[PDB]
């Protein structure tokens, strides 16, 4: 059905170039023009803050999910549509997954990769689209790692028949909406 | 031993695939790694499986005279997936607790070839390392240059300003098991 929310993973740093910020803002505008809200981890620094603000300033809604510990460290964004506090990181990540209709990974560090690998681990274990927003070819070295992992027999070929990889935000989001994966019995 | 003694490398927590991979090299590399570790008095903490390189590495520590500790969840256990001849198999309520326990039990971390689960565990300990919740050596067992493309990825992430060059560079990467364990034994923060 209609994508209503996307769950977004992205760095708590801005990056070396203002191009990451701009790719985030554009992605948010595009999503908000398509009727799509933001679910994310409730931060205010780096690309996390940039994308949440972008959704809000574009006139959309932004839903944050954060742990009680992160909140007490003052890490929580204070003008979201809603900030859910949950007791621990297991709950946080599962809640982020339940709220979204799909996942988008933008540029980030260790944390973003962890989140992304976590959803891929859950999908091995039995189902929503995952898109890599390939801003400036950011995700290309990862796709090479993943292809190498498939050739070496550690991931099934079927991985590539489900994955979305796009550098253009209009096309990234349209592809999540028209997501034609293989039927569960093949996975 | 004294509560003020500094830690040593008595256990390694190993992350690895529930597949064997498309060549026997991975299996043999796991066995050579297990033997080296046991010969140095080092034991296995791992996720408790009996298939793929998980099964191989567990079996090889056992069959060389070492102990192997597994940490698994009720879910995966009801799945018939637990190994049945470990020194101990700990069943915990959820996957969160599983990963916390694997970290707590090990004095260091090795990531061998594997899939998404293995990668996730590796990025999990890193995400923890750079908030200081532990400072334990993390080693990539580079069987046939397996980890080389991820290192490229990480190098690029460091150039684009998303990871600190400081953090990246205390990472052990070795194809040779001797060199890998040696580096983890002599490592400090």
């Amino acid at each position: 059905p209609t994508l209503q929310r996307v769950t977004v993973f992205t760095g708590s740093a801005l990056g070396s170039s203002s191009l990451y910020t701009q790719a985030a803002q554009t992605l948010a505008k595009t999503a908000v023009d398509r009727g799509i809200d933001l679910v994310y981890g409730g931060g205010k620094v780096g690309l996390m803050g940039i994308v949440a603000d972008a959704f809000l300033e574009s006139g959309g809604e932004a839903f944050g999910v954060i742990t009680e510990s992160l909140m007490k460290g003052e890490l929580g964004h204070e003008k979201l549509t809603e900030l859910e506090i949950v007791p621990d990181m297991h709950i946080r990540k599962r809640r982020m997954a339940e709220l979204g209709d799909g996942f988008i990974a933008m540029p980030g560090g260790a944390g973003t990769l962890e989140e992304l690998f976590e959803v891929w681990t859950w999908q091995q274990l039995g189902q929503k689209p995952v898109a890599l927003y390939d801003v400036d070819g950011f995700w290309q070295p990862l796709l090479e790692m993943l292809e190498q992992m498939t050739q070496r027999g550690f991931i099934k070929r079927d991985f590539f028949e489900c994955l979305i990889v796009e550098s253009d935000p209009h096309a990234l989001l349209k592809a999540m909406q028209t997501w034609t994966p293989p039927a569960p019995k093949w996975l």
